[PDB]
């Protein structure tokens, strides 16, 4: 296309030059919520259908959580071409994060990194928000448009495992599925909660408080994790997930590491690093739990997707659905239909009927 | 293409499954030098011109060394498509190599383990071999289809600079290009030539052995580097090129490294790592190498090349050219005039004149 082209030469090159990234979120979020950026042309193959988590997914390409922190611009991404929206994280009070300047660009690596802190307008805010639309999100997700909820956790808390069964009980009666973020690396003690018998006790809990919903208000429960992971952590989260019979992993969040190579000027601040350098650690991750998983449990493939190619790679990995951020902060909103025909031509090419074929089929090889 | 589809899905599957990687390999040599496998189709187009290394190539997708180790299928790879051929590892004298089997398939990662430990016709069996063709090779390289050959050096040398000094004397008068490999590791010792001082007196020697030949015999020399280097050692590597002239790079050789993740039964064997798990790592490298060297040095990528994304990304990162290897054994011949027609639409796609004006693209975002 030539809107791809435009925005990749010559308007996100100029946007992103004159506003700093947090500014260009905020207007992005914006412009999405007002509906302002054109619907996506892009008609959805029935090849790219995927069921999944107990739903239809249109397409398998969605939002990862941190672009809509809020629920703000739920109906906007839909008209992106987005085949599932997560919002979120959602702290149980509202809470304003990490002081600014705490987003970084880094041009040269195609990447980002972020120290919001959980800013986030807090459950109540939120489930009002979602109030307003249920009835028509309701539609979509049985039109093949889920909406899932990230969940964080305050600060200040002192218990976690009560943060999460807060969200729960809040915005789980609103969500397709929620999200236990284990994993974001800029809240203190946070990714310690992928532990054996702390992320056993916590996720007792949630699934506890989900389970206690109305049937039609229950939503499936996913766990995000960290690319920085040991071995023993990743034989763990799997025995759990396992054990609980939790409902899918999303994998993964952003990466405290600074691989070799990084040529950004920034790349030495604080926070967790995502886009391209994040891509092959991601990619290894969920080919490392969906093997543990035995491919039993669904898994969102996340981190630096920006193609076709990056996405198949995720789902012959192993991953069910894809989401993608930071590609949209340097490609813009184009790059959603970009992944969706790159990957429609990349199966026929491969020789898959559809997405549901090529699931995991790296390790049929 | 009809055949990329039928050696991806039918033939390549079969073949692999039948035969030990070692007689596919073996197989593969005679085949290619036989000229059995058909002439390639792709019409190479002046998009994928380059002129590096004081020549022409009418495309830049080389095969890496250790294919052709022995210099005896030069003119059935051109055939292939490639837009410059590689032979070697090449020791001065004869020699078995490690016993076996030292080679290993990871399908489930698209990767192969080896350990040949340079196996070797040796100098004299190769130089006979090139002189026999050198006419030929002559007007290959005038029609921009240059060859490289690798250097080595022998298990039991007692002074590793005498080896590649040999070798400079007596393959040098028939290459467009020598390659110093440093970074083989399956010899014991040899990466240990990539520290400082040791690495300017073994560059000072070969370029002094270089600089001896008749200027129509002079190559350019290359040197190819590990992925495995500390930061420490990339930088004195880059200082040791830019003091003495060294002409260019090639980056990286396989891995001893085992990335997290890695699937294949066979992940434990020694030896070094290729396929998919190095591309990342080969990318990094290129991207720290073309910084720390101001883009005035040549860089040839190569690691996991499997397509023509992949390609661009290491041209973006600031290789001028790439090799593949590990992706033939998986996708057989096909792949070269795949890589070729698909970097071809994404240099279009992204806006660039030709090869030429994507090399080093990331380094100036
Ligand atoms: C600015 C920013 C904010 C994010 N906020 C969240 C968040 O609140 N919760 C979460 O689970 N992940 C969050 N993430 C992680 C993303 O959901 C995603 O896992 C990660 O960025 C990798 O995908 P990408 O490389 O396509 O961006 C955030 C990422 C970015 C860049
Ligand atoms: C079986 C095998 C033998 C190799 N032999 C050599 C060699 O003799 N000399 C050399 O410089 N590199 C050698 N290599 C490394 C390749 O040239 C290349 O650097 C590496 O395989 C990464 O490319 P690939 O991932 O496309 O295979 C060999 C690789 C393989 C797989
Ligand atoms: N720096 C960022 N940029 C973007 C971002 N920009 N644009 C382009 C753009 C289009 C229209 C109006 C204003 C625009 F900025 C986006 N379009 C679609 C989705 C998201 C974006 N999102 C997040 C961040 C930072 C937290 C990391
Ligand atoms: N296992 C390996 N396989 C191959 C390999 N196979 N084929 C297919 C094939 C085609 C025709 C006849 C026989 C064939 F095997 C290749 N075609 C083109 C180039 C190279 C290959 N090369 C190397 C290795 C091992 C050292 C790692
Ligand atoms: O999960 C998360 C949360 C944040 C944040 O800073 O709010 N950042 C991330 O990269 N991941
Ligand atoms: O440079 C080299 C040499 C060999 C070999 O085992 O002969 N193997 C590699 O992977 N790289
Ligand atoms: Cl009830
Ligand atoms: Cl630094
Ligand atoms: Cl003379
Ligand atoms: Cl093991």
């Amino acid at each position: 296309t030539g809107d791809e082209r435009f925005y990749a030469e010559h308007l996100m090159p100029t946007l992103q030059g004159l506003l700093d990234p947090e500014s260009a979120h905020r207007l992005a979020v914006r412009f999405t919520s007002l509906g302002l950026l054109p619907r996506a042309r892009f008609q959805d193959s029935d090849m790219l259908e995927v069921r999944v988590l107990g739903h239809k997914f249109r397409n398998p390409v969605g939002i990862a959580a941190g672009f809509d922190k809020h629920g703000e611009a739920v109906d906007g991404l839909y008209k992106m071409g987005f085949g599932f929206v997560e919002i979120g994280s959602v702290t149980p009070k509202p809470q304003e994060g990490n002081p600014r300047p705490r987003v970084f660009r880094l041009p040269e690596d195609q990447a980002v990194i972020n120290r919001y802190g959980f800013n986030s307008h807090g459950l109540s805010v939120v489930e009002h928000r979602l109030r307003a639309r249920q009835q028509k999100q309701a539609k979509l997700t049985e039109d093949g448009l889920p909406l899932g909820v990230n969940l964080g956790k305050n600060k200040t808390s002192v218990d976690a495992a009560e943060d999460y069964a807060e969200g729960v009980r809040v915005l789980g009666p609103l969500a397709d599925y929620l999200v236990v973020n284990v994993s974001s690396p800029n809240t203190a003690g946070l990714r310690s909660l992928q532990g054996k018998a702390e992320l056993r006790r916590l996720l007792t809990k949630v699934l506890q408080e989900r389970d206690g919903l109305r049937r039609v208000h229950r939503p499936a429960v996913l766990v995000k994790i960290a690319p920085d992971l040991t071995s023993q952590d990743k034989e763990d989260i799997a025995s759990v997930v396992k054990e609980l019979g939790i409902d899918g992993l999303i994998v993964t969040n952003t990466t405290v590491s600074r691989p070799a190579g990084l040529q950004g000027a920034l790349r030495s601040e604080t926070g967790g690093l995502s886009g391209k350098p994040l891509r092959d650690l991601s990619t290894q991750t969920i080919r490392e739990m969906y093997a543990l998983t035995q491919g039993r449990v669904p898994i969102i493939g996340v981190g630096g997707v920006s193609s076709g190619q990056d996405a198949l790679e995720k789902i012959r990995a192993g991953a069910s659905l894809v989401q993608l951020y930071t590609a949209l902060t340097f490609w813009g909103p184009p790059v959603v239909g970009k992944v969706k025909r790159e990957l429609e031509a990349l199966l026929k090419e491969q020789g898959f009927g559809g997405v549901t074929d090529a699931i995991g089929a790296d390790h049929r090889r």
